[PDB]
């Protein structure tokens, strides 16, 4: 059973890692892709974004990161997945999902999108809100992995 | 991995969006148990034995789903069938609050137990057991919306 | 086009919500009923008898409103009513979600009968019937809120 | 009767179709208007955005497609417009239509805003949506008339 | 200024919850009444008497809380206290909506009472009294959830 | 008591005015402060924005505007404020405060996220949605203090 774990990771944070541990305790292989999105201008190149989550998760054996320029349904069947992972924050995320969901439901049937609930601990947390604070030299050691709080902190200063 | 689901509820009665959701859940677990709340808040239009014969009839022809009722909570339920995903439909925002709520409860009850949401086929998104049975009582079709035995139980008992 | 739409509820009482709404109706259809349900899931505090009458008095200004009551399914009264537009409000986030399950049944049920959301003023965005009978009985002062019949009756059935 | 149907419409979808559809069936002369929007960046110009909506919506014979840069209060008095038709999506586009609808409420008084559902069928769907999965080269020749499919497609090649 | 706060509610029973909203107020209001509702809607599962006695032993530590039980029309009782700062919590959306409707209607009624909402911790913001009743109900722990003394008498309570 | 009232007022509306007067009259001294906010292009500069805020804010004795740069939770210890207020007005905007109000209790836990409702009256309005109106030449002088409404007519003239 293949899962994948997809979006933007700019740059991924405790709550993504919290999404990702709680999908390799389900799924034997488990694939975090990171979307190349240069239209959303990210602070971290694909490249940089890929060696983080791969140095973030790699005390999880069954997790392999990978970046994509692909349609997502398309990267989805290319890497034989048949389940979808995405974690749940608030409504505008929801509502959002159950747009990403029906589409990539036409695009790719036998896709399916399951919706994981990250921990209280990182449900309010976002990649955009720890970049903001971290902008304005704020605190931000408790929500990111070691190697991410140092990668951002180096590319702030 | 061989994981054991459970997909719980008051399935008072199961419609094809329950249908829609369990038969997602099979085809990503090896065991999906389909639990029925044996007692709920306020008295059910069908009984434990109706609802738990309705839901048999009805999933039949899904070789890797269980039907059985249940009277503990449901974590505790679930801990005793070994169940380590629990199933939950998510429909629209209402949904999504009500059951955010119920997943943080479930895992401080049962740390083990991860909560796995599920979005119904566009047909089934604004239908509940409470909205089909409202319908009904009313003297609207909702043929549509039901198992055909579910459809034929349902007649039965609003004819009397 | 000679449009016949319907605006059903409970109207327990008619507030200046429901006024509001009948009345930017009736500045768009030729013909509106404004339909009040028999018998409401929980008992009414005003008899289906006084609800019509409360709510003929507090539109008889408006020459195009037609206050009916009704037993049947909505969409059924409606389809025997000729109408062809469903008129609903919609105050806030939580009649969005209830409003848009009812409208894809509706549609199900009769595709001819086409649901179309009104706002209110900014004046009538937080009440209903519910919050005001509340208020009213605990003591409050909900005057502003309601047409005068209508305020004289309920503090008469308050009263006693 | 006249109503208006207005929107940035980049491209207009099936989900704008139904809307228009509908309205039609409301409303003795449905202006469908086309925001000039030049500060959103649409990928059609104004005028690609008529034509397209023009022939998309020429089997329905009391639409008139239009193009503004008014604003819409005013626009909508000088069709002699009484009915603004908007379709009601998500969460977070009730919210902002209740802020439009009140603010209208304020500039033209007489103008009531009239809120319709789409089929299930494109409840899910927007423009961005159908333009962000053709960037990828995903297929929408479901959500889009012929002529609009065609048009995107060739916007992209 | 020598603000005194109200923060009403049925506490049925009172929660950590309810303590984390309740302590923040204490930080930044001079006195705050912990306002007990005598007769809620359905009936209570603790008597008035047991709510007001649990939430005296819960808030005991805090120096400026007065817990008082109230029937009247919470803004009438707001009044005659001579607070000006309505206080509520926002745990979610669904919470959100009810109480912006609430505060437009407080306003009418008492427009000196300024409604003021506090956000509880990550820790509760999915617990209410009534998850918590349902939980323990159905045999599961809700230990972390509750006061000592309202633990003690919540087992009690489900124990007869 | 010390509440700050943070935000980009770009420009300040009634909406703010309705939010800082209602502060006014629960703690004894209240900073109205303004985000300089360089990443989202205001339309007034800083030095405006203060300024505007000042004239309009001047029949309060007791609020005191200032501009900032900082993060916001600095600035708020930095003032010897323990309050922070924020309006409450679509679902949106309640689950971005949330997310502030949990990163904020992150950084400083003694500053209590404070929520007020506006008046109905602005309730709808936004600094945004009065700029799109005015933009395209609406009447915004109801949503705006005098002084504010010149210097918006002023800017787009
Ligand atoms: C259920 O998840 C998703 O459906 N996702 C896709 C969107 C998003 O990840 C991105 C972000 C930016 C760009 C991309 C690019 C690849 C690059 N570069 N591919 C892509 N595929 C899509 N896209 N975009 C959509 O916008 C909508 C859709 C149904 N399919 C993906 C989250 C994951
Ligand atoms: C995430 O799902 C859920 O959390 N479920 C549980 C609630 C509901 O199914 C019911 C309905 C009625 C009664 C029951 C009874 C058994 C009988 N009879 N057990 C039960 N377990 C609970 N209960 N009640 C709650 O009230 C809250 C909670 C967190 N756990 C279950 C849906 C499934
Ligand atoms: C879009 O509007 C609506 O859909 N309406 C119908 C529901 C409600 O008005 C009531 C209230 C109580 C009872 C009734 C009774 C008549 C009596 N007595 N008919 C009725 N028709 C229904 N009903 N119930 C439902 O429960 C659901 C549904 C889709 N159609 C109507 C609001 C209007
Ligand atoms: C109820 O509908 C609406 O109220 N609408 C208006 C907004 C939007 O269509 C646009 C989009 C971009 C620009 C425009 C421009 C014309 C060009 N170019 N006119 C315009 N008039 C407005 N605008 N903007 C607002 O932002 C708010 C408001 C109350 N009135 C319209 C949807 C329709
Ligand atoms: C903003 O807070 C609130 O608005 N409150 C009031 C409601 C509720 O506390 C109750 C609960 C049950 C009964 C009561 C009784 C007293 C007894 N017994 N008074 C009361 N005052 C009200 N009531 N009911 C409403 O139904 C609506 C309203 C605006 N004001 C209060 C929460 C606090
Ligand atoms: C509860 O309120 C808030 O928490 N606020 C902060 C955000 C926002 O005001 C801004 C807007 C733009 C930029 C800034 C800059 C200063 C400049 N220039 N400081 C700042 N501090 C932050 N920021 N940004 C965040 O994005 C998130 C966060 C928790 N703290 C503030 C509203 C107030």
């Amino acid at each position: 059973k293949r899962a994948i774990y997809p979006g933007t990771f700019d740059p991924i944070t405790n709550g993504h890692i919290d999404i990702v541990t709680r999908a390799t305790q389900m799924f034997d292989h488990v694939i975090l892709a990171i979307a190349a999105s240069p239209s959303k201008k990210p602070m971290f190149t694909l490249e940089e974004r890929v060696a983080l989550a791969q140095q973030a998760t790699a005390h999880l054996g069954n997790v392999e990161v990978v970046g994509f320029s692909d349609l997502m349904a398309n990267f989805a069947r290319n890497q034989h997945a048949t389940v979808l992972i995405r974690g749940l924050r608030a409504v505008a995320d929801f509502e959002y999902e159950m747009q990403l969901a029906h589409m990539n439901r036409h695009l790719m049937p036998e896709l399916e999108s399951v919706f994981l609930m990250p921990s209280k601990e990182w449900s309010f947390i976002s990649s955009s809100l720890v970049k903001e604070v971290a902008r304005h030299q704020g605190d931000v050691t408790h929500f990111l992995p070691e190697n991410v709080h140092q990668a951002l902190m180096a590319k702030l200063a």
